[PDB]
């Protein structure tokens, strides 16, 4: 595997610049992933590194992921893994992160996490929705061109965008314009304070590390804080104390339950696209949810 050897050399080089001394790789282990990316753990007998790998052209995505972890770390709110760097080789690109030690879950760690998620959403920034660069949610990038209207931004850059991607794979749920317009009507009078979103907030991206929860795989943008909350309760939800404490610090506004459905629809379309060949319950839930929004 000639190109694979070049890849390890480039990783050693990026790690050398980072730590100051050259990084001699002594052990390497490939972890399982359903995802597009290959995942590895490597170490030099002292420092362990978590490595995401893909083809060379994915360097831009890995760059975006690193910039998100950086901007999230700078808010001094949620716990995110450190970035050691990005890079590429002849046939691969990669992201290099802190290897977090996963310990047994503590329900109480979610009370503190809700305080950090709250703090994150309370940060005042721009008066428009989006971000300076396009972020990714699974294998699809999210258009983040700035918009003053949330109705428009979510309707087209989220729902419409994902519906089109699904259509290309043959996942057809209904007339796309109709769905976009219905979602736009619901958000018609809703232009909330833009909040910096983790963007991929659900249980599988949380990791218990000693007494704190860390969160990974961001899909950031400035949007409605409710999208984060909505997604976290879609599948296996966070425990009860999270929602209790979050609502106590930053009370959710009137209209939340109606909006929760269209916010959740975005993730189901994404999941449907990513896993139609494997799970199959994602399509069924998406179709049922679309019928509710469209018929009733």
């Amino acid at each position: 595997n000639l190109y694979f050897q070049g890849m390890w050399k480039s990783i050693s080089q990026v790690l050398a610049e980072q730590f100051g001394a050259y990084y001699f790789i002594k052990h390497k282990e490939k972890l399982y992933s359903g995802e597009m990316n290959e995942i590895w753990l490597i170490n030099d007998e002292v420092q362990t590194v978590f490595v995401k790998i893909n083809e060379r052209s994915y360097r831009s995505m890995f760059r975006a992921e690193a910039d998100q972890l950086a901007l999230l770390a700078k808010t001094n709110s949620i716990n995110v893994p450190l970035v050691y760097g990005i890079g590429n080789s002849q046939g691969h690109s990669f992201l290099l992160l802190e290897a977090l030690n996963k310990s047994k879950n503590k329900q109480s760690s979610f009370t503190i996490f809700a305080e950090k998620i709250a703090q994150l959403h309370q940060i005042q920034g721009p008066d428009k929705y989006g971000l300076d660069f396009d972020t990714w949610l699974g294998p699809i990038y999210q258009p983040n061109d700035w918009q003053t209207s949330w109705a428009k931004f979510f309707s087209e850059n989220r729902i419409g965008w994902q519906l089109q991607i699904c259509k290309e794979k043959g996942l057809i749920f209904g007339n796309i314009d109709l769905i976009v317009q219905i979602v736009a009507d619901t958000l018609s009078k809703h232009n909330p304070k833009p909040s910096i979103l983790h963007g991929n907030l659900w249980i599988e991206n949380c990791i218990q590390v000693d007494d704190k929860i860390f969160v990974c795989n961001p899909a950031c943008y400035w949007g409605d804080r409710e999208c984060d909350i909505a997604f976290s309760s879609l599948f296996e939800p966070f425990p009860t104390n999270f929602y209790q404490r979050y609502n106590e610090i930053y009370p959710l506004e009137e209209g939340y339950l109606e909006r929760k459905l269209i916010y959740q629809l975005y993730y189901l379309l994404n999941f449907s696209y990513r896993y139609y060949n494997k799970k199959q319950s994602y399509v069924s839930l998406t179709q049922k949810l679309i019928n509710q929004i469209l018929h009733k």
